[PDB]
DNA sequence: TCGACGGATCC
DNA sequence: GCTGATGCGC
DNA sequence: GGATCCGTCGATCGCATCAGC
């Protein structure tokens, strides 16, 4: 079945107006997407703070085009080390952040340009680009490690301000997550592990799934299709894009939202609205 | 993801 | 700059 | 022994690289 995201909710469970708009998007080639009029929607969508996965671009090589583009002139970037034209994670905000740093702190774990954090007044945000597990589960058993280190370095940082976890994070959390739950237990982004990866997340650090928090029972809900055998048109996916919250910015949680008619990528983007 | 192969196993 | 091949990805 | 089923097992799309010149 298609799906149809419902209107934004801009006000608080308290009515407090939305002060904050985070938009993320899994870009899959940050030229090409470019060039298939992203930075467009992305002027119309007008966020606050905007975090890009998988630019596959390095420094060197940004277009010209993003500099013309407040209000998002504070841009922080992060390319793998040694691997040209893989992964790759960008950050660009309204106003300039407090601090910012790339990676978790593992020297394994912070090769290949996944991760940027960013500290604000009242939250710090992490934009992560979670690493896949692979065809024929190649990457399982690094995952599974990535998985554990990245759970003990959010559950570090939330001890300390409160957190908000954007991205794509390569896993489809329940069966409602995506389309051919059956078919895909064997496969990255379903196997027990990366699920069990994701609840042990939410539950340890603790975080909670801002989209799945407001709609707990809505199906057929994805931020991802793979190209082939026109899976986007048939909304043949899986919900691999999240905005993760500590649990006391619930209170400040307006909206979660899909932006499913976005093109420019295999994702679309996800929006979220805080009120700060 | 899809169809195509298999190799079962029931009616 | 161009062809052709390989890496990666749910 | 012809028909539905059920664990594989290959060909798709898109981006950006590399090897070579
Ligand atoms: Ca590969
Ligand atoms: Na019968
Ligand atoms: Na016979």
């Amino acid at each position: 079945a298609l799906y149809e995201d419902p209107p934004d909710q801009k006000t608080s469970p308290s009515g407090k107006p939305a002060t904050l708009k985070i938009c993320s998007w899994n870009v899959d080639g940050l030229r090409a997407w470019i060039k298939k009029k992203g930075l467009d929607w992305v002027k119309e969508e007008a966020p606050d703070i905007l975090c890009l996965q998988e630019t596959k671009c390095s420094e060197n090589k940004l277009p010209a085009e993003l500099q013309e583009l407040p209000g998002l002139s504070h841009q922080y970037w992060s390319a793998p080390s040694d691997k040209e034209g893989y992964s790759g994670v960008g950050l660009l905000s309204r106003q300039a952040p407090l601090k910012v740093s790339y990676g978790i702190g593992d020297e394994e774990h912070d090769q290949e340009g996944r991760v940027i954090v960013a500290e604000f007044d009242s939250f710090v945000l992490v934009t992560a680009y979670v690493p896949n597990a692979g065809r024929g589960l190649v990457r399982l058993e690094y995952r599974q490690r990535w998985d554990e280190a990245f759970r003990k370095f959010l559950k570090g940082l939330a001890s300390r301000k409160p957190l908000v976890l954007c991205g794509d994070l390569n896993v489809a959390h329940e069966e409602i997550d995506l389309r051919n739950p059956k078919g895909n237990k064997k496969n990255a982004g379903f196997t027990p592990q990366e699920r069990q990866g994701f609840g042990e997340l939410l539950q340890a650090v603790p975080l909670a799934d801002s989209f799945r928090h407001l709609y707990p029972n809505t199906p057929y809900a994805y931020t991802f299709w793979t190209y082939m055998m026109n899976a986007r048109s048939k909304n043949v996916g899986w919900r691999l894009d999240y905005f993760l919250l500590s649990h006391s910015l619930l209170p400040a949680l307006c909206d979660s939202k899909i932006r499913s008619k976005a093109l420019g990528s295999d994702h679309c983007p996800i929006t979220l609205y805080l009120a700060l």
